[PDB]
């Protein structure tokens, strides 16, 4: 026999995760930390992922690997809603990435790891289990639609990666009488999709409208410029049946501002 | 290779957990026993309940009766009749829970909507009826929360180990399912935990510490020894004391320290 | 099927786990022994030693151990150490002991999972499960807290001089200590705590060589600045080991006793007598 690990996991996953240092100016001289987190390589190009809240008002950015290299860090872009932030570094004398399985989908119970630097105590791996999925869709929610789990989370853990016994990525940690093992992290697939969407236009242009039936309606929102009011029962959003209203709020976010579409003027999401 | 993963007693037990609400008073967490439509959960969701709501995770909604509840064990037993089926909780009477057992609770913590947590059994505790304390439960350091009460621990193979009862980390408790199903039974049959009372505390033979002023053992003395109860061998202060509660009031036994005793109900 | 557990290690490693109390005379004005503090404990070996935390004995006018078959026994200080926050007991054992599985050739590795067995906040002996979250260093030389192992097993008030073992019941370690931190706690690896122990066994005490690789500082009156070194001195060899790494060096000084006498290469080759580390 042997003993039971996920060291396996360990191996694959951890060299590709790294700690992240927001540095600012102290008005009342150099540079001095104002917060760390975690972050995930996510390919060979140099791109990070992180929490948005980790990196907010950096006046310099560090990356640590836990091979011992370090690097000033470029911020790509990052997103509110979804509290993320891409990052990238340069001088590639090559990279761990993250393993990442597109096609694998997460199950409730699976065993998952949590890995991070909290407390700044150097890299610290945590198991638990997947309590909930959530959602992968582009659409903010709240905090139901993120994933959960009983794997322990700390500050520091943030941005960090949430991985199955394979090593491959699960999620980014996010956050966390006191709650005891309730922690959430974003879907790997919707981080993947955020990452894509920062690394292009520098933000997330998210399409934004203001069966389904119509609570309330946005004032000068395009909806009420093309003529829709209360109680009226949507059937189809540019072809697509309104079968669902999480569904198609995720539907409308993958629209660009300025399409026109039958249900309109799509436009860009409010701050 | 696959992901190393417990979905498997997800998919068989947590659909015959549910979402329980006593304006709201509180809320908490329940059981589906079998398929007639009885519930557990602990008495401190449902007390004072003016009415009670029963959700499941396919998204039908129940009024629900209360058959029963008890302050002892703190479980409740609830109804709801349903004309479609419904899921019911693994149940193996023959499984012997161990320590280092892996299990997984099942509940709505802060009504987050169903959350599972994985832990172990840290300790068993007692299936007998007699009260004793928070010792003689089922510890296990899975995450329990407010609103994990009344909810299902289970082992990886989904099967029933314990109801979810109640800065210290890792220390949580349940009731073991054995005692749970014999608590339930009493309370759907007589709609409350009739107990057999003696009137009795001490510590081969049992030790008789003191004695209850005007109970069934001062009506029928302090230092005798008791070596049998109604035939059995007293060779246990615990085993002795869960037998008592299973003799039903009103009964008469011998005792040998021969004696005759007249059972009454416990005191609440 | 069978249930998934780690019930075979619980059933290898617990027995030789125990319930520790630390008891004074002065803690009442009757003058009894009363319990001052509790802990736990791992039985080494048949001989009776037993290995705790010295937070839990320290200023113990009676020291008792509870095993879990119910046999008690007076137990004897045989020493402890700060730095490491380790103490060495040992009982009149007659009849056999139990022992803590020990495997000395057994790596470990991080996210293997590990059982913590104790007895946090006297309810009995208790289990709790989880993983090793970093592996710490086995060197003598004291550093911190982050050279101990690391886990997000569940560690409470009585789990401390408890065992920390893999799936295998193999000891891992010793449980030492625990915005509220969860899943943050941290053992004494076992191989530093055999160590350790086998040193207070023999010498009553952990006798550690002291001196006082780019030298930041110099210790005033320390054996460096006895021998004539200063600062910004880079050292190459020590008593003719490369000396390729802070870490490694300094575990390496700590075996050295008091007294003896090395070679140290900076060219100069100078000499310098170790002495024991300050308190």
């Amino acid at each position: 026999m042997t003993p039971a690990s996920y060291n396996l996991a360990v191996r694959r996953a951890a060299p590709a995760v790294v700690n992240v240092y927001n540095r600012g100016l102290n008005t009342n001289n150099q540079l001095e930390i104002r917060t760390l987190g975690s972050g995930v390589i996510m390919d060979q190009r140099g791109y990070i992922i992180t929490n948005k809240h980790v990196i907010n008002d950096a006046d310099q950015i560090i990356v640590a690997l836990q091979d011992g290299r370090v690097f000033e860090a470029l911020l790509v872009g990052s997103d509110s809603l979804t509290d993320l932030a891409v990052l990238k570094i340069n001088a590639t004398g090559g990279l761990p990435t993250i393993p990442i399985n597109a096609r694998r989908v997460p199950h409730i119970g699976d065993v998952v790891l949590a890995i991070g630097n909290p407390y700044n105590l150097g890299q610290t791996i945590t198991q638990g289990i997947i309590s909930a999925t959530g959602r992968i869709g582009l659409n903010p929610t709240g905090r139901q639609n993120f994933l959960q789990t009983d794997a322990s989370i700390n500050h520091g853990n943030s941005g960090g990666a949430l991985v199955n016994s394979l090593g491959e990525l699960m999620g980014i940690n996010t956050l966390s009488e006191t709650p005891e093992g309730i922690g959430f992290a974003i879907p790997f697939q919707l981080a993947t999709k955020i990452m894509d969407k920062l690394i292009r236009d520098g933000r997330v242009i998210r399409g934004y409208i203001g069966g389904i039936v119509v609570n309330e309606v946005s004032p000068d929102g395009p909806a009420a410029n093309a003529g829709i009011q209360v109680n009226d029962l949507i059937i189809s959003v540019d072809n697509k049946p309104a079968i669902s209203a999480l569904e198609t709020m995720d539907q409308v976010a993958e629209i660009r501002p300025g399409s026109v579409i039958p249900v309109v003027t799509i436009q860009e999401y409010p701050a």
